């Protein structure tokens, strides 16, 4: 059709990946700035990702697609910009962040994942850096799940999209099996998010200089300190939830739905409103956080 540069003015970068790139751009006609993802078709096929952005991008807590282009070589995905930075980091930098707000945030994030899983979609990369605030309003309504570059639609053999209910069609078990994992895998990530918000540090990582082996060793042990120091002033209700989200066995791990039925999310009005006793090392956590997912994606 037309072309991207004809309607957008490219600005500075936001995040440069091996396959894709994200830069800030401004819709010339309206002067309204956005974020544009440039994917190298020759290196990766962005179909899957866009298809998901087109269908479920309408969700309030899912980064919305505003326009698309394709000059043959690359594909420009014009999405909404996030003027609120990383959700986790921002929260970690709130010294008085209560325990009630955690339930609020996690709920909004969870409510979104439940929908995705319900539609047969798994993020497969639901790390903290991919959960930003659209603005600085603070209210959970401004939460956005982004970067679906690793998302995956549950489908059949004949390119037919499927849902976790309708199984009357041909869906290979090994394909359905991994979906059951990726689902609980997304949950696991949310468990990490929660754990970090409550205490102010990663459950399996200490900093950016943690060997992938020791990190995996920790994750592999299944056990993780849910008490002492920063956990002292945390609700047992909250601690109960975390232990079930980070449950080593994915089969015995809570599902998005089950998490939403949990009392810490249901009876939120009975949660504390006073500040939490956390560690104030947002940057350190950022490294430890990246140090983890890196160890997991070492075979990707
Ligand atoms: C690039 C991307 C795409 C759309 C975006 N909308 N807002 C932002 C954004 C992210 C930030 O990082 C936390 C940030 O803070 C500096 C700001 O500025 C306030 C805006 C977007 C970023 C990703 C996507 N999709 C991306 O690069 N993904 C990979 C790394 C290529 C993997 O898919």
């Amino acid at each position: 059709s037309i072309q991207f540069t004809d309607g957008y003015e490219v600005k500075e970068d936001i995040g440069v990946g091996s396959y894709s790139v994200c830069k800030r751009c401004i819709h010339k006609a309206t002067n309204m700035e956005f974020a544009v993802k440039i994917i190298d078709k020759s290196k990766r096929d962005p179909t899957e990702e866009i298809e998901i952005l087109l269908r479920y991008g309408q969700h309030p807590n899912i980064i919305t697609l505003k326009d698309v282009y394709d000059d043959g070589k690359y594909v420009y995905v014009v999405m909404e910009l996030m003027k609120g930075g990383e959700l986790l980091d921002k929260i970690l930098r709130q010294k008085f962040f209560s325990e009630r707000e955690a339930s609020a945030v996690l709920f909004t994030i969870t409510k979104t994942v439940e929908y995705l899983h319900a539609q047969g979609v798994v993020h497969r990369d639901l790390k903290p850096s991919n959960i930003l605030y659209v603005d600085e309003s603070g209210n959970p309504e401004s939460i956005r799940i982004c970067d679906f570059g690793f998302a995956k639609q549950l489908r059949a053999e004949n390119g037919l999209l499927m849902t976790p209910c309708y199984t009357a069609n041909f869906v290979a078990p090994e394909v359905l099996e991994r979906q059951g994992y990726d689902a609980a895998c997304d949950i696991w990530s949310l468990g990490v998010l929660l754990y970090t918000m409550l205490t102010g540090y990663t459950p399996f990582a200490n900093g950016p200089d943690d060997t992938p082996e020791e990190i995996l060793a920790r994750i592999g042990s299944g056990k993780f300190s849910l008490s002492g120091g920063y956990w002292n002033s945390v609700s047992d209700t909250a601690k109960d939830l975390v232990s079930k989200m980070l449950h080593v066995d994915p089969h015995q791990r809570l599902t998005a739905a089950l998490v939403l039925r949990h009392p810490w999310i249901v009876h939120w009005d009975q949660l504390p409103q006073y500040q939490l006793n956390r560690q104030d090392a947002p940057h350190l956590v950022k490294g430890a956080m990246a140090a983890t997912y890196s160890a997991l994606n070492r075979n990707q």
